[PDB]
């Protein structure tokens, strides 16, 4: 097998194995603030940020035809000053090695429009806090699987626990082609899960970079934090 | 840290690191049939079986007061020739080192009655296929957490997909005390999850044996199979890496 | 894969996943004293003790014909009150599941005489502190690989650092059939290693228990401790 | 912990998680050829090549003062068409993130002259095939630990088995500060080991890249290949299960 793994049980203000894009930064306290937060903890609108692990991950192989299994865990908080006006959300994603931030707000930095496009070569699990009816978003905050489109191929309800840390596990099984995403809140004891088959071979290039992307709302007051506290990842591509 | 881990990607007819109790047996195709199945695949009633890893696991420590985190993963099939009449279920459990099967049917081999009692020292994640009203079972098939009682402290719905393989992950984080159980059907793409705080230190002994228990219905016709295809486990009692664990096997 | 692993970063007075045989006991400070040691830390003569992990391990498979790879590490101390007169030593071993101690002294609890016998079905890496010329022991304290006989199929010099902790790694790769054993003293910065091809399939049964065995001298004054501080083990048997 | 690991069970022509410097290339057969080899397998003189994992590794931390443990294994072959005339050798090394190849030949791509210099911030385990008396090289092919200097702090004898694959394990325990390097020939059943205390915190930056460096001789005829077949690495900087790291890792 070809394998890659890492663990950040915290982040550090100097973190050269993490490529930070847009407004993403690591605080002195070890938290990866994806979108802008001021000194009092107040999130800011019109914000887009991304963090990706610096080394490319081999996700499938042309000669053999085999695809990697992977698993990734992370712990994150979304705090909203007013839970009545929130946006836009965060996502864990795989994309080409040279990927740059796309459109912000509803596009979660990952897509440019409503339309499905094979050229994005982007698979993402989204944690979506704002309904874009333009994107067939469901009437509730939700988890979705985004395969070359911001119009999720599947979703499920996720009830946000304001300002509480959420623990996420995302897994992908090569043999079954099943992507599974689960979110638990230890404080509230609530838990949510989604599963769907996704063919990585037809969507991603052989080599990808993985990380996070998050956006705050375009309008004043539609603001929330996207704080990652910890992150671990492991892939295995069998020969 | 004290650590215990194992992986059975199949089972074997001769499997001395697994203690079989009741009707449980491994077939020559490597399937762990917890409950009686005849030669044609037809499950039998009045059945009870258990399988437990032979080595005791250190789940908490009185000198430190620390408790283990663990994770376990397994793949299992429940097949019912008639989906209108199914019973009683399977469970993954932690119990004292010397535990033996208790009562069958709706008690799942793990308890003797409806009543809660600390002396069981049993914590279990059930996949319960029959509504026992005197156990306060909900109106549907469900996953439940049982802490010294067959009356689950919490449950959620699980739609059994008849005859299809179900992948389970159960994890326990001693830092948050959160037990989480999830089940996914790759065939159907359905998925289910339950989470709850459980204090192992007050409810288990320091040393446990872990494994599976299953029962078929005490009425002729209320039958199904309880076939475990594979099982991995890892425990970590500090004086696991979970993404690396499911991935590693 | 069929896999078994465990780590004892120390030992406990109540340890039911360790089967203790002979004089072996765990102290209140978490030390596995394989052979008798009195209250002042003075080792005693005529002692023999073993500890094996309680779950049998699948080491090879009859249907596929495949053999397990394994790796084990442990930290141990041998303390002698008089390093002019020491015996007999200690060994890590694999043997049938129902194995019970055999003869003491230079037989290390693992064999009954000098002769080779396929019926032992035991493979051991010995750390031997007394020359039995009767066993072809080399003239120096040594590491040996014992395959169904106390006459090592191969040995190498091991210089005992009296009362200092030794870290051992023993690995078996099933693709190459190579058994490798190394020992290092962090205190003296000395290191020793031995390698040989060993066919486990033809010596061991499919299922084995693993652990340690040790013995002190038959003669008065020929005494040393055989204290194990920590031990970890991982096997992997592929389909 | 902050952890970084990878495994290359072979290499590929497109390998963007490796950084190739100097003459290093990977062949269609998946072999990392650190120094020039023509089409017939014949190594070429005057060659220097390196390969390093593309992600920086956190090796120690100035806030806590902790240093990482790490462990690495690799399989390599050195083939000389004339074992009487060989040079210069190869090395696994940790250096600053922006590090680039230094002087060639017996400097092994890692150092610029014989003298020690804290500015190198380089720690290496060399597999040295040519005696440079100016560097105090022992009169035999050897394993050595190089800490900011080509003159090893410690060495041990290593008898090159020409054309045969060598399996290396290098470990660093941060609690004891003991670096250990072992090398074994499965084909020959020979083995070699070296252990020393090295304080990483004083020699390396908090962040490093790690990899391989190799050089063939300056004079025609002093030539050998430096072919790496596989490489895995794991580090752990606490705020590794090594037996699990040999077995898998
Ligand atoms: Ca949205
Ligand atoms: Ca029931
Ligand atoms: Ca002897
Ligand atoms: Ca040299
Ligand atoms: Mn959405
Ligand atoms: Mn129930
Ligand atoms: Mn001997
Ligand atoms: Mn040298």
């Amino acid at each position: 097998a070809e394998e890659t793994s890492f663990v950040f049980s915290k982040f550090k203000p100097l973190e050269p194995n993490l490529i930070l894009q847009g407004d993403a930064l690591v605080t002195v306290a070890g938290v990866l603030q994806l979108t802008n937060v001021d000194s009092n903890g107040v999130p800011e609108p019109s914000s887009l940020g991304r963090a990706t692990y610096s080394a490319p991950i081999n996700i499938w192989d042309s000669a053999t035809g085999l695809v990697a299994s992977f698993a990734t865990s992370f712990r994150f908080t979304i705090y909203a000053p007013n839970i009545a006006t929130i946006a836009d959300g965060l996502a864990f994603f795989l994309a080409p090695v040279a990927s740059a931030p796309d459109s912000g707000g509803g596009f979660l930095g990952l897509f440019d429009s409503a339309v499905g496009d094979t050229t994005y070569q982007t698979v993402a699990v989204e944690f979506d806090t704002y309904e874009n009816t333009v994107f067939t978003d469901p009437p509730y905050t939700h988890i979705g699987f985004d395969v070359n489109s911001i119009s999720s191929i599947k979703t499920v309800k996720w009830s946000l626990a304001n300002g509480e840390a959420a623990k996420v596990l995302i897994t992908y099984n090569s043999a079954v082609k099943l992507l599974v995403a689960s979110l638990v809140y230890p404080s509230s004891k609530t838990s949510f899960i989604l599963a769907d088959i996704v063919d990585l071979s037809s969507v991603l290039p052989e080599w990808v970079r993985v990380g996070f992307s998050a956006a705050t709302g375009a309008s004043k007051g539609y603001i929330e934090t996207h704080d990652v506290f910890s992150w671990s990842f492991a892939s295995k591509l069998a020969g």
